[PDB]
């Protein structure tokens, strides 16, 4: 009766968020992020993984975008912590404002409040269908505005309290150029925080730059000014600006795009083995088996002293995409899919290798 | 229309197995086992982490009616791979067979058959209130019997293809000794097996005996033959038993059970930091907070040399009570609850600390 209960999806989300977007509570550990006064720095962070989850939910939504109409050109990215407010704009192809024949609602509002709603059911990061209706949930206030030429016109609803409240559709007609616009005043009780500080805000800036440096043409804006990256190798500097080799000089990058779904930069450690990669625009931070299935490669060939010794030298950064992923944690830090499942190869050429001898 | 879609829930865990359980896809490593003829053994192993779950789901499921009835004595497992059953029988208090006011259905039908439905919601494993249905969902068949006295009556229901078909509830009047038997046949096409091989068996088999170790007061049973196992510094014994210290010397171990929800014991390591810990009967084979919470003690402690120096010639093993705990992972196997949570305290007594002293 009360001991046995049956929880709508809604109120099980509210009663298990850790089951959805990862832990609500803080968690303190060196991270790379872009401080604003810094900019690309390593540090201990202290943020609540959740939060950062509803963020890149939404960000990585608009980098899928580009997958599903590569005539996208840009995202903006803003971030206003003083007035708790974060919106994220992206061009190329809106959304159809029309009424869904079976569900009986206009698709934006289909898929951005209802549960288990996705164009990728039947090469994005989106795949389980949740993730902008989670962001949504974690937001005191989430407003979705969409046009699409194709269907005549733009939309406009804006939900409150935990997806609980909205107003009804705007819809008008619309000729204009496609941009999808989602903002949102995240839920800062649920993560225990008084405002976004200086730690949510390094992390969100560098998911910007990241994304700059994961999703091929696309500029990205970040509070309305261009971020000075295009190309990998470019993001990649940013890491490797002012780092030392053993002897004072600064780090040789070897570069390759090996095809359009797998590019690798490859440089010295000197504090072991270290990763920066992306799935689908992913920051996989732990890692997984696309940067397994790179380095093996790489340890594989170099030898022509046992591999793991070789991976206490290596720092790789790889751009990849993948079809279909699968990960350890909802914060998809490691990514879980096997290299068999990936739909694609990566084959480095000897120029890479070799090249790659030159440095340490 | 077919790119825009809404999923129902059983749809979507069908289309999305990964999110619910874990990899349905084969995973290689070493990891701790019981085999038949060998007994328990640290080798690698190759599974898939998603039958592994559906598995211990159940398993959690009778150890957390202990804590809901202390009176509860006995937990049989049998696997039987030829014929592909297992089978998980308790006693202590049954499920109350009675039509369920609110939701119009007998309660063991709610509970088994819909999902988000947990007794658990406003220390058990259980509490996301998916588990069981999930394990349904995995199984070709699954049947519930269950009876509780107080409610006069026993109950029995099949389910079939993954939840999608059931004969309707058997209901008698009851008045023995109430029990919980959870039958089921997991569905090997969807882990892509044909049978349940050495390599779970084994694995499936060591959670019997972790039950033995981790779950007080309640005989075990394996395929109708009992655990000799009784207390947690028996099972431990499973693990140091032919263990070499440096001077060809058996390992000494030393226990404490701090209070009734912390229990202890520490040995010497000579391959490096390693753990053996329980959170409500689940094995956190990856670790957790509550490992750093212990750890952090005994070093803290010891030293009176870096603390990472020391972290690497302990073997830690934890049997303890949490209240709600949270995991990185679909499988737990590491818990992310902060220790100003956890809802009790671990102190240990000096006199731990100097029997501590006295192996390396
Ligand atoms: N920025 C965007 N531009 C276009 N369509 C979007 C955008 N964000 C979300 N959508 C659509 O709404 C659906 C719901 O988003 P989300 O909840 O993340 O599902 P998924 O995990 O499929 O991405 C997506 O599948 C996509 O079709
Ligand atoms: N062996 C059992 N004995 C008694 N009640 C059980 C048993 N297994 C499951 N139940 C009940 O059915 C509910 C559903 O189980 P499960 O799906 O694991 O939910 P939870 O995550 O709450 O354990 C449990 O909350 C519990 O109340
Ligand atoms: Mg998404
Ligand atoms: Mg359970």
């Amino acid at each position: 009766e009360r001991v046995y209960q049956k929880k709508t999806q809604l109120e099980h989300i509210l009663l298990r968020p850790d089951t959805y977007i990862g832990s609500v509570e803080p968690l303190t550990q060196f991270m790379w992020v872009y401080d604003e006064d810094v900019g690309m720095n390593c540090r201990e962070v202290t943020f609540v993984p959740g939060l950062y989850k509803i963020f890149d939910e939404i960000l990585v939504n608009a980098a899928d975008n580009k997958q599903r109409d590569k005539n996208m050109t840009c995202i903006k990215v803003s971030i206003d912590p003083e007035s708790n407010i974060i919106s994220i704009w992206n061009n190329g192809k809106g959304i159809p404002v029309v009424e869904h024949k079976v569900e009986k609602v206009y698709v934006p509002a289909l898929i951005f409040g209802q549960l288990l709603t996705s164009s990728n059911y039947d090469v994005t990061g989106g795949r389980n269908g949740y993730g902008a209706k989670l962001c949504n949930i974690f937001s005191t206030k989430f407003t979705v505005e969409t046009a699409c030429k194709e269907y005549k016109h733009s939309f406009k609803q804006t939900w409150m309290n935990n997806m609980m409240k909205t107003s009804e559709a705007k819809i008008k007609h619309f000729d204009g150029e496609d941009y999808t616009c989602i903002t949102f005043q995240p839920d800062l009780s649920k993560f225990k925080m008084e405002k976004l500080d200086k730690d949510i805000v390094a992390l969100m800036t560098r998911r910007a730059y990241d994304l700059a440096g994961s999703c091929r043409g696309v500029k990205v804006m970040f509070n309305g000014k261009k971020l000075p990256v295009n190309g990998f190798r470019s993001y990649v500097d940013l890491y490797v600006k002012d780092k030392l080799d053993e002897t004072g000089v600064a780090l040789k990058v070897i570069h390759e795009l090996a095809n359009e779904r797998w590019d690798v930069c490859l440089t010295l450690s000197e504090k072991g083995f270290q990763q920066i990669s992306f799935v689908n625009s992913i920051a996989t931070t732990k890692g997984g088996r696309h940067v397994d299935y790179v380095v093996d490669q790489v340890v594989g060939k170099l030898i022509e002293v046992k591999p793991f010794q070789v991976k206490n030298h290596i720092w790789v950064f790889i751009n990849c995409l993948i079809e279909n992923p699968t990960f350890d944690s909802q914060t998809k830090e490691n990514m879980t899919l096997q290299p068999k499942s990936f739909g694609s190869k990566c084959q480095l050429s000897e120029k890479f290798f070799k090249a790659a001898s030159n440095c340490g």
